[PDB]
């Protein structure tokens, strides 16, 4: 339809996956989206949800963030970059969501899962925020099994660019907690290869990839660029083959291409 969807279809053609974006310009509020319906598997980036879903409960629970959680030798799982340091000792669920969105570690995850109990918590919350879309099916780290056609532990770009707006500039959440979402956001340590390769250093941004089984390479991000309102992206990608490498660069050219059609 559009020239940058055009551009979109071009770049996933000689991608050799299939890939899946969504733009929301708070500008003028309109879309851009690229097989904006389909599902794709969220692996990584699913773990804005559950850490949105504690920060909504910890508006009712002031202290809920201070709350120490133990971290058991049997709790890691596959990467646990910040978990593994803290085992036979405790975690607050503020440590576990900054290390769950900052470091993507898997431990810390599981531990916001628990605290909503179970993967149906975090859909249940994506529910009352008006995601109909998003579900979270299992738990760190066969979530991102990301096999071809399976429902499990997916949703769309258009609703997870939807849900990522009312999260971090809309009122899903209360201000002290938006404010807390962003912060972790922009503090990532993972994303300068993916969405923020494509875009001009000067915008800002704060984001969470995700990689998985499949080639899987995703990215949601919140973006601030030079002298204009906020846009909110999603670029998700998948591939055939269960073994397939991971390709940010694709992330990054689906970005630059936004970028340049604004």
């Amino acid at each position: 339809t559009s020239a940058v969807q055009q551009k979109l279809a071009a770049l996933e053609k000689s991608s050799g996956g299939r890939l899946g974006v969504a733009l929301i310009d708070t500008a003028d509020n309109t879309q851009v989206l690229y097989r904006g319906d389909e599902r794709f598997p969220m692996c990584s980036t699913s773990k804005v949800m559950a850490a949105a879903a504690v920060l909504k409960q910890s508006e009712t629970q002031k202290q809920l963030l201070n709350q120490p959680v133990e971290i058991k030798p049997a709790d890691l799982v596959n990467y646990n970059p910040i978990a593994e340091k803290h085992v036979n000792g405790t975690m607050t669920l503020a440590e576990l969501s900054a290390a769950a969105l900052q470091y993507s570690d898997n431990t810390a995850m599981n531990k916001l899962i628990a605290q909503l109990g179970g993967p149906g918590g975090v859909t249940a919350f994506a529910r009352a925020i008006g995601d109909e879309t998003f579900r979270l099916d299992r738990t760190e780290p066969t979530l991102n099994t990301a096999i071809p056609g399976d429902p499990r532990d997916t949703t769309t770009p258009r609703a997870m660019a939807q849900t990522l707006r009312q999260l971090t500039l809309g009122h899903a959440l209360g201000e002290t907690q938006r404010a807390q979402l962003v912060t972790w956001l922009k503090g990532n340590t993972t994303g300068a290869a993916s969405i923020r390769a494509g875009l001009p250093t000067s915008w800002t941004a704060g984001d969470k990839t995700g990689s998985g089984d499949y080639g899987t390479t995703n990215d949601i991000a919140v973006i601030w660029p030079q002298g204009r309102a906020p846009l909110v992206l999603v670029t998700y990608f998948t591939q055939p083959q269960q073994n397939a490498e991971s390709r940010r660069d694709v992330l990054a050219s689906a970005a630059r291409i936004i970028a340049e059609g604004l």
